[PDB]
Order: structure tokens, then sequence, then C-alpha cells
């Protein structure tokens, strides 16, 4: 019984040539075995040569890999045939399946081949292929032609997959000749030539997805070597890639734009936009929406064909294996039928493994075209926004304001909501067919028990569905209410020293803790709400699986338990159960998506703006019809010119400059025009100031080149180097709105500033000088202007009523009553009496993950939770092997028991899901609720020092942003990764326990997905932060805009803000799609990963139930759990990555209750010292010397001072350095490192914090009064009586606003007395100075008042003089604080001078200095 090389039997009778040469059948194999080793023996040295920059496809070239994929299809089952053939016979019979094997290996060989040949555009290297092709195709044909001599026919399986790789060679050598004729190399004496694409061209372009061959538009294998590459160094922005030209989104907005021609040239309706919108859609996106629809209807459909494998494979190996033979016979040759091809067991299992290999490939590629298609969707419709921005008109609109605060936040939820409509589009094509052909297979399968679960499944959806839609009615109600949590949130950062000064920590934290206790009951709601959706999510398919089995044993009693039926009917309602939830979702953004569109369309018909300087008619006006609010101009305005414009409080100023800017709709009028009929580049600078979100010097140059001395003569017009120094940059400070909060006339010269710096042949000024109440500022500012304008010859129009100019050496132009009455000159308004007013790395948080579970659960629910999720897992194995054990014990036949158990089974699954789900939404609640009294009780214990030290918006964001994370964030990830990761190792437990060989080939499979996990994992944190911190600069471009639109539209600068809109909108959206192809890629690896698993599993299941003879209900559990394990993975490896960024912002979240200080420490005896400390004022400082940082520069030093009682001594000094520090100080709240620090003759030292902040009143130099009710706003912690706040706000200032307010004492202090006064706030403090039995009254100067308010401040210190006598004031507004009895000139952080007597302080040489 030798190695025979053809065949032994018969006596190496097929080694005879007789009968003719090529009728011998082992002869035809030899043939065919042929041109494939010449291939291997001729493109060996290329190959081995080519593996010892630029790329351009051949042209057709994807039918080229899609028949080479199809040809690897048929030559492995035809494999699969001679391995049968050749095993049924009692000789080897090796001419069944070498020739097969050696063409798979030229096949793979031959791809390579031409992946080697597209790198290096050669195309005559590939002749020899082509050479191969014809041969193959010749040799095949002549096999073909052989069975059809011998008669074979279809009924036999060769036949049909000879004739198939027969055409598959036939397509091929066509394929191959197309690439000849179309680029024409051999025979031709000229020869085509193509170039590489632009998008190679460029070389700052790394995703190149959209630009490389099939297989990595398959598998993503380009991604490799980047996500390898972030391993060494992080994506930065510059690592990611250009715009290319597909998906640049200039080129997807001239689609859009062509889309709209098109559509608007066919319909033309002008109040629709709704079916323009679809219509525009559908033709701009369709070419690749509908690709992905079909990739995904095709991997829904190679989906389903999983479960017939594995009902195939179950009911072939319970039937015993008693053929194993196929009936024909031809010429001593075993021709397998289908049937028998079809009903093998390996066979099966290995057209299962190429099945779910490439189900799970196009699932992936339809998800990634609808990806691409939704990504180019956010940039065009965002541009298409962007264009209608770019014409808007403002006064067409009546809420302006709060219409560009709309369009904000429409572009940006509106847009995305319409991408993730765009991302979900396919699923209401396929999720719909994915279930009718679910319930079709499943009644084929099982019966109408099967349908019983069906209509359990069908009856998951609308709970779902009602669910969520309660979910998001309980989410807005939530955050509604957590808007007023943040907004006392943002009340208490505001004021850290006022809070801490007026002794208003206490109530303030208990008025925050009220309103987050009850947005946490309403929280409680919300988890209890969204605990059931997880809980229905996980026991409907437990329910249904109970009921299936329990009508098709109780209810039918029709057929046995049937097995393959049994495992093939669980994967189908795995299959089934996965788009069920996710289909309701679906509904919901469908609905979401046509608000959205109905939104964007209302938004996108709405008023546009329109279609030397010399108006003549004169109409005018805004609303598009009637009344034109600026009429009668006829004004002439030629270059060199400066003409001052006068007018009325509001008689038409800025009508009049909007109408020269062309802004207002001009009925009746005409508008001649002439640069030294098509407009120019109009400065202007609005009464509104306004500026960009970015540095000074950027929102004083504004997009153009930068020399030193028009800066310089800005900065000193305009007073902006102090200015500058003011702030901690100058020009690198972030001015304007979010960044440095500026002033009104800071914020008017910096507009002012690039108006004048912005090089134009006219410059409109709408009352520059109007906000700039600094006089003598704006005196300096009006006569550098005048030296400006004149010095550069350029037109300029002030428009304003600062008189003390207007009518002396201007070309002015006087608006009256809304109209111009005269433009001339001077002595025409003297003529017109109206001169009578001219002449008056880290790679997890694992520490901070545990200490928030430590912290916040406690170990009896910590365990409580771990135990029912692994009771609930352990229950769900103990099912899976019951119903493979009964399934089992049915076939080879106590049935009821099984039936009984497992409803038993399925009733306990079902109660530990709804265990799981009630642990999760209360460990989580638990957890937000002790972590935010926490954070709040750490927040309140904090010093001042603190709050200077580090901003607002740090705490703000890390407070607000961190806690809407663990509040709506962390529970969801918490269990679906507690689910995911708990499921995958059950999965792979029961594998492992079904095939003992399993963990064996789990080990290296295990190792591989680790590290894929560890690599993605670091790509994909960076790619999200990248992500959102791209993010988030397009929506600050979408307020910058909305914001100044006049002004960006009178420069007539709207396309370079265009294709700032444009950078911005590429440079989001690449992001996006790098992390979306990512996610992608990650997603395949890990589907191969788990289709191998598949394959060794079935492999050594069918091995080992073969001979070993399993218990093979086991083998199709494993099966299915081979699947739930393939997607375990997905859900694995996505909540890791969203597990590590939510638990992102607790570990700084407990990094920041990681800062306390400033104890409240009373360590005298304290029944003495707050009760005598009221009225005697007598804080006599010994020697008590200040330090803050106790770093580089104490400043005060061993003074020994003390304040009278009585001699209420302002003590005023420099501001740099003795005013504040001792004003401070005086409070104690700074580090007085040393000395002696008495408060009326008690130690201040060991004083009770609360005590000493309450017994202590101050004055501000911003004063804020603290938002609440007005008894609330006058004395929340004391609240005396009602007849003292009378007497406070009576006697102070304001009686005529509180006897005449709508309230009372008893009214809403509208958060912060938005519009009362700013010395109602004074008034406030005179009232907590008088309420709380305060002798002293520690003072700072005003910043900015009047001097009639300093007056009534000062009659107001005179009645505080006469009521409380104990005062210490510094001013730097030094001519104020010379009314006192007591001074301390203190100059560069000194005790230098002290005068007891006013008039030595007038006598002496520095106080006089100071005085002066
Ligand atoms: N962009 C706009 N949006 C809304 N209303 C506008 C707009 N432009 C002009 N109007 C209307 O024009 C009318 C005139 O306002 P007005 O002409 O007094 O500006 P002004 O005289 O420059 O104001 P001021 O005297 O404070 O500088 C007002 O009713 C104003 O609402």
């Amino acid at each position: 019984m030798p190695l025979a090389f053809c065949g032994t039997e018969n006596h190496s009778a097929a080694y005879r040539v007789d009968q003719g040469v090529l009728n011998n059948g082992c002869f035809v194999d030899a043939l065919n075995v042929v041109p494939h080793v010449f291939l291997l023996f001729i493109t060996f040295p290329i190959l081995f040569i080519g593996w010892g920059s630029t790329w351009l496809h051949f042209p057709g070239h994807n039918l080229r890999w899609i028949l080479t994929f199809i040809l690897l299809f048929v030559l492995v089952c035809e494999i699969a045939e001679g391995i049968l053939s050749d095993g049924v016979t009692e000789s080897r019979h090796l001419h069944l399946y070498m020739p097969a094997g050696m063409a798979f290996m030229a096949a793979i060989t031959s791809v390579v081949y031409y992946h080697n040949i597209e790198t290096s555009n050669f195309p005559k290297l590939l002749i020899a292929l082509l050479i191969y092709w014809t041969l193959a195709f010749i040799t095949k044909t002549i096999k073909f032609v052989k069975f059809y001599d011998h008669a074979i026919g279809f009924s036999q399986l060769r036949f049909c997959l000879t004739g198939l790789l027969v055409i598959l060679y036939g397509m091929l050598l066509l394929v191959e000749v197309n690439v000849i004729r179309v680029r024409r190399y051999i025979f031709f004496k000229t020869p085509r030539e193509v170039k590489p694409p632009e998008d190679l061209q460029d070389l700052g372009v790394r995703f190149l997805q959209p630009f490389v061959n099939l297989l990595s538009k398959g598998t993503y294998w380009w991604m490799n070597a980047f996500i390898k590459t972030a391993h060494k160094k992080p994506i930065d922005l510059r690592a990611i890639a250009k715009l290319p030209i597909a998906m640049r989104a200039l080129t997807n907005y001239q689609r859009l734009c062509v889309a709209f021609d098109a559509q608007a040239r066919k319909d033309t309706q002008s109040p629709q936009g709704a079916r323009a919108i679809w219509r525009a859609l559908c033709h701009a996106f369709g070419r690749r929406l509908i690709l992905s629809s079909t990739f995904r209807i095709l991997a829904d459909l190679l989906g389903f064909a999983g479960p017939l494998c594995i009902f195939g494979i179950v009911d072939h190996l319970g039937k015993e294996n008693h053929v194993f033979q196929p009936k024909t016979q031809f010429l001593g040759v075993y021709f397998v039928s289908s049937q028998e091809f079809l009903g093998n067991a390996y066979v099966l299992a290995v057209l299962l493994f190429l099945a779910l290999l490439l189900q799970r490939t196009f699932l992936q590629a339809s998800y990634y075209v609808a990806i691409e298609t939704g990504i180019n969707l956010r940039g065009a419709i965002q541009t298409k926004i962007y264009n209608k921005i770019m014409h808007m008109s403002t006064s067409n609109l009546s809420m302006g304001e709060m219409t560009a605060g709309q369009i904000c936040n429409l572009v940006a939820i509106d847009t995305n909501q319409l991408m993730w409509f765009f991302f979900l589009c396919p699923n209401l094509w396929t999720m719909p067919v994915q279930i009718i052909v679910g319930v079709i297979l499943l009644y084929y399968i099982l019966g109408v028990s099967a349908l019983i679960g069906a209509a359990v499944i069908i009856l998951l959806a609308p709970v779902q569905y009602f669910v969520a839609t309660k979910l998001s009615q309980a989410q807005r109600t939530t955050l509604e209410h957590s808007n007023e949590r943040l907004k006392q949130t943002n009340e208490m950062l505001r004021g850290m020293k006022l809070l801490k000064l007026y002794a208003w920590e206490s109530i303030f934290c208990s008025r925050v803790e009220v309103t987050r206790r009850k947005e946490m009951t309403s929280l409680r709601a919300f988890a209890v709400y969204t605990s059931i959706s997880i809980f229905m999510n996980t026991a409907i398919p437990i329910a249904a699986v109970l009921i299936t089995f329990v009508g098709h044993v109780s209810f039918f009693k029709e057929s046995d338990l049937s097995p393959s039926v049994a495992f093939a009917s669980l994967s189908l309602f795995h299959i089934l159960v996965t788009p069920l939830f996710l289909l309701s979702s679906v509904v919901r953004s469908t609905v979401k998506a046509l608000v959205s569109v109905q939104k964007l369309s209302e938004f996108l018909s709405s008023a546009e703006i329109r279609e030397c300087v010399q108006i003549i008619g004169g109409f005018f006006t805004w609303t598009p019809d009637g009344i034109p609010t600026l009429s009668n101009i006829t004004i002439r305005i030629p270059r060199g010119q400066l003409t001052m414009i006068v007018g009325q409080v509001g008689c038409g100023k800025s009508s009049l400059l909007l109408a020269t800017l062309g802004e207002m709709q001009k009925v009746s009028g005409a508008v001649f025009w002439n640069s030294n009929r098509s407009r120019g580049p109009v400065a202007y600078a609005s009464q509104k100031p306004w500026l960009l979100n970015a540095t000074v010097e950027e929102n004083i140059t504004f997009e153009s080149p930068f020399n030193k001395q028009r800066y310089k003569m800005v900065i000193e017009a305009c007073s902006l180097q102090p200015d500058i120094d003011i702030l901690p940059h100058g020009d690198q400070t972030q001015i304007g709105e979010r960044g440095i909060n500026l002033s009104g006339g800071q914020r008017q010269r910096i507009s002012v500033a690039r108006a004048l710096y912005q090089q134009t042949n006219v410059v409109f000024l709408d009352d520059p000088f109007s906000a700039l109440d600094v006089h003598l500022s704006d005196h300096l500012m009006q006569a550098g202007i005048l030296e400006l304008l004149r010095d550069d010859k350029r037109t300029v129009v002030l428009v304003t009523h600062k008189l003390q100019y207007l009518p002396h050496a201007d070309w002015i132009i006087a608006m009256k009553d809304g109209t111009i009455q005269r433009e001339g000159t001077l002595k025409d308004f003297q003529r017109s009496e109206c001169q009578l007013f001219e002449h008056w790395q880290r790679a997890k948080i694992p520490w901070r993950a545990c200490t928030k579970y430590l912290s916040s659960a406690g170990i009896l629910l910590l365990s409580l939770l771990v135990f029912s999720q692994l009771l609930k897992h352990m229950v769900l194995v103990a099912i899976d092997y019951w119903l493979a054990k009964w399934t089992d014990s049915a076939l080879v036949l106590d049935q009821s028991v099984y039936a009984m158990v497992f409803t038993l089974l399925c009733s306990l699954g079902i109660v530990l899901c709804l265990v799981t789900s009630v642990t999760v939404e209360w460990t989580g609640l638990k957890v937000a609720k002790r972590l935010h009294r926490s954070l709040l009780n750490r927040i309140i214990l904090a010093p001042m020092r603190f709050f200077e030290t580090t901003p607002l918006g740090s705490i703000l964001n890390r407070f607000s942003s961190d806690c809407n994370t663990i509040d709506q964030h962390i529970p969801s990830t918490l269990e679906c990764l507690s689910r995911s990761t708990l499921l995958c190792v059950s999965a792979l437990t029961v594998i492992s326990y079904v095939t003992p060989v399993f963990l064996v080939a789990l080990l290296p499979l295990a190792v591989v997905c680790y590290f894929i996990q560890k690599y993605f994992r670091v790509a994909s944190r960076d790619l999200q932060q990248l992500d959102d911190t791209t993010q988030l600069p397009l929506v600050s471009h979408f307020a910058e805009t909305v914001e100044g639109l006049t002004t960006i539209r009178a420069f007539r600068y709207e396309a370079r803000f265009q294709q700032k809109l444009l950078e911005y909108t590429d440079s989001n959206n690449i992001a996006s799609l790098f992390l979306t192809a990512a996610n992608r890629w990650l997603e395949v690896c890990m589907e191969y990963i788990g289709a191998c698993v598949v394959l060794i599993a079935a492999a050594t299941s069918i091995s080992n139930s073969l001979h070993r003879e399993l218990s093979a209900g086991l083998v199709g559990l494993g099966l299915t759990y081979a699947l739930m394990v393939s997607n375990y993975l997905n859900w694995m490896v996505r909540n890791l990555a969203d597990m590590e960024i939510q638990l992102g912002a607790v570990k700084r979240i407990h990094a920041l209750l990681k800062t306390e200080a400033e104890s409240y420490e009373g360590l005298l005896a304290p029944s003495l010292i707050p009760k005598n400390w009221p009225d005697q004022g007598k804080i006599q400082i010994q020697n008590l010397s200040v330090r803050y940082d106790s770093s580089l520069k104490p400043v005060l030093k061993h003074v020994n001072t003390l304040i009278s009682p009585g001699q209420k001594i302002g003590i005023c000094g420099r501001t740099g350095s003795g005013k504040s520090s001792f004003s401070l100080a005086f409070f104690r709240m700074v580090d007085m490192f040393e000395g002696r620090i008495i408060i009326d003759g008690i130690d201040i030292a060991k004083l009770p914090l609360h005590t000493l902040r309450s017994r202590l009143s101050i004055i501000l130099q911003d004063p804020v009064l603290f938002s609440g009710t007005i008894r609330f706003n006058l004395d929340p912690e004391k609240k005396c009586s009602d007849s003292t706040l009378w007497e406070a706000l009576e006697i102070a200032q304001l009686k005529l606003v509180v006897k005449a307010l709508p309230g009372g004492l008893d009214a809403i202090i509208t958060e912060g007395g938005e519009n009362f006064s700013q010395g109602q706030r004074q008034l406030f403090c005179l009232a907590r100075a008088f309420v709380r039995k305060t002798s002293i009254f520690i003072m700072d100067e005003a910043t900015a008042s009047i001097d009639m308010a300093t007056e009534n401040i000062l009659q107001k210190v005179v009645m505080t003089a006469f009521a409380d006598r104990t005062v210490v004031t510094i001013a730097h507004r030094v001519h104020t604080i010379l009314s006192a009895d007591l001074v301390m000139v203190l100059k560069r952080g000194a005790i230098l001078e002290f005068d007891k007597p006013e008039t030595l302080l007038s006598q002496k040489d520095s106080v006089f200095a100071s005085f002066v």
C-alpha cells in the first residue's frame, strides 16, 4: 500500500495513456497543474526581488480583485469536493486535491504579484501574468469539455465547480485584456500614461483610504502603520492628514450646490425647502448611501447564513454519520452529489467560516461608507449654513441675538443630528429585512413556538421605544433643573472673596445643596427609568427562549427537541435581538432628523442682506415694506475728508451709518459710488463693540500684516500699553469674550484701533467716544485720531454727540428728525438755531477608578453588584448548558423535568437581570450623591488665594462637565462594560469547556487581542480629544461670525472668513474621519479574531464529536457562543475606551477634591472673644509681618500700628504696594507670618474664622449683591428684622427703590441685581455694616463711580461714623481719602509714613505728595 502519486487502484491502471491521450482523467489534472506551477516558477524570483511614495491603481481593477476573491472561494469549494472524493476511496487518490491546492496558492501569489506590480507602474511585467491567464483558461476548458465528453452534467458537483472556475478564468482574462486595451503597452507604438492623483501628489495626506487597493479598503491595512506610529509619538493635528479632494468641504459644497441648482431648476418652489432638501440630499448622497445600504443588505443576508450552518452541522452530527459516501462513480472516480457536498460536516464548517469572514467585513464596510457620507454631509451642510450666515440680515429678524444663539445651537445640534441620521440611515433599510428574514427562517427552523418567540421580540421593541421616550422626558427635566444648579455654581464661583468676606459660605452652600438634592431626586427617577430599559433589554431574550421551548414542548407536542433547530433558533434569536433595541433608537433619530431638516429649512429661507459716498433719493428701512427708518438722505462725501456727523439722542445715527454701509433695504433712492458699479471695503466700527475670541493683537491686526509703528500709534492714542500691561500678556491675552473680560472703553478702543489700523480709503466711527467715558483719554484719543487720519489722508466719518470738536474743524453732516438736514459748514448750523448746543502619557486610571468605587459604593453593595453580575452570567451559562443537555437527552429517546428546570432557570435569569439593573443605577446614584457632597464641602473650605490662583473656568469645568459625566455617562458605561467583558469571559470559558483544545488556541489569539487593544486605546484616546478640541473652534467661529456680522459684511471681507470657516470645518471633519476609520479598523481586526475563534472551535468540536463522540449539544452551544464572543469583543473594546474617556473626568474630579486649605480654627477660649468683639473697634496691629506664598516679597514689616476706637483711620497709600495688602490682611485673609495681630484687644490668631468673618464688616471696590430674596440679599445669615432693613436701606441710599420694589424685603435679587445700580451694591454693603452690629468697616476705593455717587458715599460714611465710628479705608483715589483722622502711606512695601493727625499729613513731604 505505498505512496501513489496519482492513484494505486487497479494496479496503476490510471497510469494508462491508451484510449486516447486526453481521455485519461488524471492527465487532465496534470494539465491543470501545469500553469499554476509555471506561474510559481516564473514569479518567485520577482517577488523575492521585490521584498528585498506614489501609488496609481490600474484602470478597471476593483472587478479584478472581486473576481480573484470569488475564484478563491470556488477553489476552496473544489478543495472540499476533492477531499471528500479522495477520502471516500480505499486508496489515497492524490489527483483529487493537489491541483486545487496549487491553484489556490497560485491565485494568492498572483494577487500578491498584482499588488507588487501595482506598486511599481510597469505594466509590461504582467504580460507573463496574462500569458498565465490564457493557459489556465485553455486548460480548464479542456477539463470542462472532457467532463462534457465524459457526460458528467450538472448532477455532479465538480462539473459545476469546473465550469465556474472556467468562467472565472475567462472573466479575469477579459480583465487582463481590458487592462491591455486601456494602457496600451505591449503592442502599441505609443503607450497611454496616467498620472498619480492630486491627493497623492499633495503628500500631506496620510488618510489614503479612497485611493488604495480594494483589500486595504476592506481590511484597512494602511491604518496599521498609522496606529503603530501613534504609540511612539502622539497624534498631533499636523500629523493628521489633509482634507483630500473628494472629501474637501469646498468640493462637497460644490456638489451640494449643483444638487441645489438641479433641484431648484426642476421644482423652483419658493415656500418649499423640505422637498428641496429631500431631492438635493438624495441626488447628492445616494451614490454613496445606496452603496453603503447595498453592502449592509449583503452583510445582513450573509449574517443570516450563519445559523443555517449550525443547523446543518448539528443535524448531520446527530444523524450518526452513517453514509459518508457519494453515490455517483464514473470511471472509478467518485463524484460528490451536491446534497452530499452540502451535507458534509467539515465542508459546512469551512463554508460557515468564509461566510462569517465576508459578512463581518461588509457590515463594517457599510458602517464606514455611512460614516464617510455622514462626514461629507456635515461638511457641505455646515458650509451651506455658513454661506447663508454670510448674507443674513440682522434687523430683518426681530430677535437677532436670540436667533444668533438659536442658529449657533441650530448649527451644532441640527447639523450633528442630520449627520447622525446619515449614520443610521442603512439601519432602516436592513433591520426590517433583518427582522423579516429572521422571522421567516426561524419559523422554517422551529415552528409556531418560534412565532411565539418572534412575538416576544416584536413586543420588546415598543417597550424600548416608550422607555426611551420617557427617558428623554426625564433627561430634559433633569437638565433644565441642573441648569439652575449650574447657575448656582456660577454664582458660587464668581463671589469667592465676597462670600468669604461677608461670611456667607454656609447659607449659599445650603442654597446650592437644596437644588442639588432636588436634582438628585430627579436623577434618581431618571436612573429608575433608565434601569428599566436595561432590565427589559436583558430579559427579553430569556423570556423569548422560555416561551419558545415551553411552546414547542408543552404547547405544541409536534416534534422532538431538534437540537440543530434549537441552537440555530438560539443563534437566530441573538441575530434578531441585536437590531431590535437599535431600531427604536433609529426611529427616534429619524424623528429628530425630520425636525432638524424642518429647522434648517425654515432657517434657509430667511431674509438675505441685499444684491465717493453719495445718496440722493433717500429712503431706507429695515422691515422689507413700510416705514423707511431713515429717509430724505441726500449727502455727498468724496474722498479726502473728515465728516463729523451730529444729531439728537437716537435721531438716526446708526441707521444712517448702516445705510452708508448698504445694510438697509433702501426703497426709494440711489447710491452713487466711486472708489479712488461695485462696492469697496468700507471700514466700520459699530456702536456695540465686538472682539474675536483671540489675542488682543489678533483683534487689533484683524488678519492683516503687522508693523510696529501703526500698532504703537494705536496703542498710544487709545492708551493701550497701560491696558496691555493691565493684562498678564497684553498683545497675547485672549481678549474679548471667551477670554479676558475687558471693559467697554477698552473694547471700544481696541475696536477703534483695528478700525484705524485696517488701512482703508474710508473709516466709519459710529460713536467711538460714546462708551469711553474716560474724558481725558477720550480727548487724547480724539486728538490722536485727528492726527492719524490727517497723516494718513483717508476719508473719515464720526457720528456721535461729542460736541467738543464737531462744530470746529470738520465738514459736518447733521441728521434732524431721522433725516439729513444740512451737510455743509458750521456757519449754517450757526444759522439754523443749532449752535446753542454747539456753544454748550498615561495609560489608564486604575487608582482613581478604584478610589471612586471604594469611596462611592461601600463593600456591602459593591460586593452585591459584582455578585449579581457574576450570578447573572453564571445563570446564563446554566440555562445554556441545561438547554444543551435537554436537547441531547430528548433526541436519544424525564422531558418535563428538563422543561421545568429550563423555565425555572430562565426565571432566575430574568430575576438576576432585574437585580443587576437595579444595582447599577443604585450604585451610580449613591456615587454621584456622595461625590457631589464631597466636592461641595471641599469647595466651601477653600481660601480665596486658591481662587486667585486657579481660575473659575477650570474649577467650573471640572465641576459641571465632570458631574455630568459622573451623572449621565459613567453608570451606562459601567453597565455596558460589566456586561460585555463578563459575557465575553463567560462565552470563552464555555468554548474552552466544550472544546478543551480551544484554550490552547485562545492564548496566542488573546495575546493578539490584548496588543491590538493596547495600540487602539493609545490611538483612540488621542483621536477623541482631537475631535473635541477640533469641534470647539468651529462653533467658536460661528459665534464670532454671528456676533460681528455687520462688521464682516461692512468690510466686504467675507471670503477670508469663508475660507477660515472651510478650514475649520475640514480640520474637524478629518479628525472625525480618523476616529471613525480607527473604530472601524478595530472592529474589523477583532472580528477576524472572532472568526478564527469560530473556525478553531468548530473544527475541534466536529473532530472530537466524530471520533471522541462529544455530547453534541455542547458543540452547537459552542458555536453559538463563538458567535456571541465574536461580538462581545466589539462591545468589550468599545466600552473599555468609553470607560477610559469617562473616568478621565473623575480622576480630575478626585484630584480637585484633593485641594483643601483655609481651616477654621478658634484655638482660644471662644466664650468671650466674639461677644466682646462688637463695637470696640480696637484692633491694635503689633508688628504683624505679612506674606502670601512666603516666597519673595513680604509687604508688612514690623508694623506696630493701632486704630483707635472712634478714630476711623482712613489710611490710603500706594495701591501697588501698601493699599490692598493691609486691607486684605485686616480681615485675617492673608498670611501674617509673624508679629501679633490683635482684634479689639483679643487674639485674632486663634479665632473662629466663621465668627471672625461674621463680626468684622467690610466694603468693596467692585461691590456685588448676592442673588436671592431681598432679605437674603440684605442679610441671609442674620435675618434680624424688617424694620432694621428698612432703616438700613433708607438711611444709606436707595429708599425710593426699596419702598417702591414689588416685593419689599421679600423680592428676588435678579441674579446680582442686574439693573439696580452700582451704588445699590454699596448701599447693601452699608446695610450689612449697619445690621450685623459691626463697628468696623474695612473699605477699599470705588473703581468707577460718579462724583455725586462718591459724595453720597462720603455722606453715608459720615452716617457710618455717626453710627459705627470705626473704619479703615485705603483708596488709590487719594484726593477723597483725606477726610480722616490718621493715615499711613506705605510705598514700595514697607511702613514708610504714618500721620495720626491729618494736618501733619498735609504738612509733611510725602503725605502731601500723596495728597497732590
Ligand atoms: N440692526 C438693527 N436691528 C434692530 N433695529 C434697528 C437696527 N438698525 C436700526 N434699527 C432701528 O432704527 C431705529 C433708530 O435707532 P437709532 O437710529 O437711534 O440709532 P442711534 O441714533 O445711533 O442710537 P444712539 O443715539 O444710541 O447712538 C431704532 O428703532 C432701531 O431699532
